């Protein structure tokens, strides 16, 4: 499943690190996952930003916050 | 990418719904991406609370209410 992909990027991720800094990794992993979750959605709901709303759970302003950053829309 | 993987999770998943009402899915995608996450920063810290949130670029606070929401601590 999912979280195990999660696990294996992180171990990946922090061998990459070879002892140096990151302050930035929430930020990072979400992008990651929070940008094709955004795109799968509004695939499955034929651009309707309510109806993604709706099946995800935020209310429509979120949806286009988010969607915003991720220059979505 | 990590990126790649969350697309196939949801497709897979749209593809199980038929007359399921998803209402829950962008904390339920969080939830399998953030569990992971704090495991393996807690992992790479081991569990030195302040180097994770600083890692992470999250406040030590939002951290622990992130470990205690999750049941993890």
């Amino acid at each position: 499943p999912l979280r195990d992909s999660v696990k294996q990027a992180l171990k990946n991720y922090f061998a990459q690190l070879n002892g140096q800094d990151v302050n930035d990794l929430y930020e990072l992993v979400l992008a990651e996952v929070e940008q094709p979750l955004l795109d799968m959605v509004m695939q499955y709901t034929r651009g309707n930003q309510t109806r993604a709303a709706l099946m995800m759970g935020i209310n429509r302003g979120t949806l286009r916050k988010k969607l915003k950053k991720y220059g979505m829309n």
